[PDB]
């Protein structure tokens, strides 16, 4: 009973690897049926080998409205609706690129889902903010907390939460290629005096995933090793 | 699994004899902590006794003096071994007391705990603010001091945070008057209080393990009040 | 010498009517050289009549970069390099529009004056954020405030500080529209029990405007009556 | 011109005697303001006295007696009218003085000049916090009861605000070691210790007719550092 999400359809963007994967295989020992997403078919694929029976990979292409349209038709059709909904990862067009990447596709997905969710009274939304390395992260980062908070409370009385887990410095495959150097100038700024692990932004997920955080919504879950 | 498992865990729940203290001493004791569950008196602590059983006991205890704070501590250390995981839950008649209340003793019962936590090099500190302008600046200063106090020791394994809750039901929701009970409705839009359960839950998770990265946080647990 | 801005040079976009009017006018009278912008040649004639001989209106498009290269050497060619900065002001057009008016020309407007600020040590970026009536206006506005910290951070070493004036419920050609109702329900949202003057919002710009408020930097200043 | 005059508007700046607390007093007394500075001691009253002039007094006050609380405001009252300004500015032992001085003290004294405020649909106050544990939950206890209070009587035409300096150029900051100072400095984006005159200059401008709106808001004035 305590934290179990048997009986929910979650729905992980970016699953491929990382913090994405971790997420999806987490959300899949607590019992959700995962459908993790990649931008290709052949990572969507190399999702489906590591889930198993727990569910599949699928291509996603959060930029296009039909091909939003056609996931979560497909999800319904296998699975049933998705329950949980998680969001995951100078020129002019680094800008804009950030913009749609980080904050335009969070927008999108999270409206697509909602219609479902809000019939059955029952949902999880919940964005992962982009790890730290600024202005244009900042921004969209800024700005997916500032959706999040005003979608929240216009769907709390149906049912939905919707929530922010903000990563600090995070051990992942581009934090080992920082030099020994630049390693310690990183440990300088936590006050923890290490880097996360991709498995804590997933416990953040995960709980705020469960039935037992339904009152929490509109809330921003930082996970920086006190680096705020 | 070892999925949020507090075996081998002693939690130090202050104000568990009903309510939100109960709730949090409960949960915890599910997930697998030796609890010892606080009153001010030796009856409610006799009481905490009864419910807990053999996952733990009541202790009498007045956070106001640092004697009683130091002899409940070396008992807890005697029988159980050192708190691994403390709960904090608790004109000038109201501001000053209100401040001791919900605030000095939070810090007292803070300081106290921390000296056999950071030789350990773990421990987990959660304060859990008032139910919703005495109430307002001592569940500030709360926040306040679990921030410094997060920095101050997050390099020696020790998470401090605080979980705020919003309106929840308890004994004093049922004296609301038939749109007294609206009039606070209408202020969370989740449409509902919340259960003191919730308040737990969140608890328990920044107790657990896979919390170690998670430190001077405010987990609000509001319907989306704020 | 207590708040003045003799000397400075102020470039306000959207200072046709309403709040971008009160700012200028304001900036005016506390002695500042007041370019105020408008999207059109006659709007930048309207704000050219107004202003006399403490400034004039430019025509200014804030998504094109040569309209912002050729607005800036037209007022380091007349009147000196901008000191003071002031940015003022469902379907998939309404977000991207909302990103665009209220985020990225922001962003854009705010990194072409640094160039010139940073040169001088000196500078002024005050951003107005929309005053309130939600997801798409919150999402931009919670951005520019993201972006505001994070670049006030990056430049506060080199004398420019980046500041958000945040308004409530102001009274505007707009609010008016709002009818017997509808106004109430406002007022019951504003602990003052009142609407707020865009002079208030020009009085909170001009003061992070001036000398006097050089150590304040990547703060966000609220001017809404207790609606927070 | 009318912006930001002060004239006809009294103020009460407690902890004038030097530093923020003078450089506050000095300048509301440059916008017009009759300033009311304040020491723990008649002598610093008296020097308070000298600076100020015609533009106004010291006084003697004692914050954690509620007496001395009220007749200076009796005083004040009967010489000047009532407060339209109120400036808060100011082991076992450090904890229970720091909440008295920087958190017990600034409520009192602002419930106390409320009553004339509210009766006036006029007033403004301002709580300085402490220059930068015991102090973070002291300055987190203060901004929570300046917001709470704020919400309650913005109705009236009072203000509550708080102004959160950085790190501030004073007597203390002489005594920084040669590298100390750069350790410090480290932490401020801005590069600099700011000045008690930028401290003031926000105080000022908050206590504005012009900035009649503003409530329940923390004014952050530290190049960066938050």
């Amino acid at each position: 009973q305590f934290m179990n999400l048997e009986g929910k359809v979650a729905l992980v963007t970016g699953a491929s690897r990382g913090i994405g994967k971790a997420i999806a295989e987490l959300l899949a020992e607590r019992g959700a049926k995962v459908i993790g997403t990649a931008t290709s078919e052949s990572g969507a694929q190399a999702i489906s080998d590591y889930l198993g029976d727990n569910g599949k990979g699928m291509a996603l292409n959060v930029t296009n409205p039909e091909s939003i349209e056609a996931v979560l038709k497909a999800i319904t059709d296998e699975f049933g609706g998705v329950d949980i909904l998680v969001n995951n990862a100078m020129k002019e067009e680094e800008w804009s690129d950030i913009m749609e990447t980080n904050l335009t596709s969070i927008f999108r997905l999270s409206k697509a889902v909602l219609r479902g969710m809000m019939k059955k009274r029952q949902g999880r939304i919940i964005n992962v903010g982009s790890v730290v390395g600024a202005a244009n992260y900042a921004a969209a980062k800024a700005g997916v907390i500032g959706f999040t908070k005003s979608m929240a409370r216009e769907v709390a009385s149906r049912g939905v939460t919707v929530n922010t887990v903000a990563p600090g410095f995070i051990e992942t495959d581009m934090t080992k290629a920082l030099n020994d150097e630049q390693r310690t100038a990183t440990l300088a700024q936590v006050p923890a005096g290490r880097l996360g692990d991709p498995r804590e932004i997933a416990s953040a997920v995960a709980f705020l995933a469960s039935p037992e955080a339904a009152y929490i919504t509109g809330e921003t879950l930082h996970v920086n090793g006190g680096m705020y």
